[PDB]
């Protein structure tokens, strides 16, 4: 076998759930999981590097890295120095309501209710704009704005569906059910520095038939749950 072995960087956030973050001595996540099985098809050897988002960008640009998968969202802006991939997974913002809650079924059904959001999210703009709400409860945690539901001293929480899926699923165990479909919609991609350009179409099509074949299902539901 000799050192054949493929150079390719790997690199992730520290710490980004539920994305890639550290449980039982290990970085697990759905990133992690998603690069495996590419790699399976693509038959590479990787070499996962944690680093703080702030030097993913920068290091892609030195090539220090040769490839990179957190929770790196498609913007037009930073194509002027890294290239993306097609989406892996679709963002935005989801609204949890307690199961029992048969009456709301949407962002629009909230006129005139409680929402719990977080300080410093998208969340909240979202709420001061499109929504009409009777109180809007900015929480700095987002785990306190869940006790609220589950106290129903609130009526609902708006945060990222990501997020809320992960905890119906996780710690979830009913009385926590999600209404509508993604609102402000965008979606996450691998970055790949602006020099690699097959590795690129490459892991695009590798994308295409694991979305093809479909096991992303099963992890999505290992995650995010049921679609
Ligand atoms: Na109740």
């Amino acid at each position: 076998s000799n050192a054949a072995d493929k150079k390719l960087v790997v690199a992730t956030d520290t710490a980004f759930v539920p994305f890639e973050f550290k449980q039982g001595d290990i970085y697990v996540g759905f990133d992690v999981d998603l690069w495996a099985a590419i790699a399976k098809e693509l038959k590479l050897d990787y070499e996962l590097k944690p680093m703080d988002f702030s030097g993913i960008i920068p290091a892609l640009q030195t090539k220090n890295v040769d490839l990179a998968l957190a929770g790196i969202t498609i913007c037009d802006e930073r194509k002027k120095a890294i290239d993306f991939s097609d989406g892996y997974y679709k963002s935005g913002l989801l609204v949890m309501v307690k199961a029992n809650n048969n009456d709301v079924k949407s962002v629009k059904d909230l006129d005139g209710k409680v929402v719990a959001v977080k300080s410093g999210t998208g969340s909240v703009d979202y709420a001061k704009a499109n929504i009409k709400t009777k109180d809007l409860r900015q929480f700095p945690n987002i785990d306190n704005a869940y006790m609220e539901l589950g106290t129903n001293r609130a009526d609902a929480v708006l945060h990222d569906t990501p997020n809320i899926l992960y905890f119906i699923k996780t710690a979830g165990n009913g009385q926590f059910k999600a209404v509508g479909d993604s609102l402000e919609a965008q979606q996450y991609g691998i970055a790949f520095p602006k020099g690699s350009d097959e590795l690129r179409d490459k892991v695009n099509g590798a994308l295409k038939t694991l979305r093809e074949n479909g096991t992303y299902n099963e992890i999505y539901k290992k995650w995010f749950g049921t679609e």
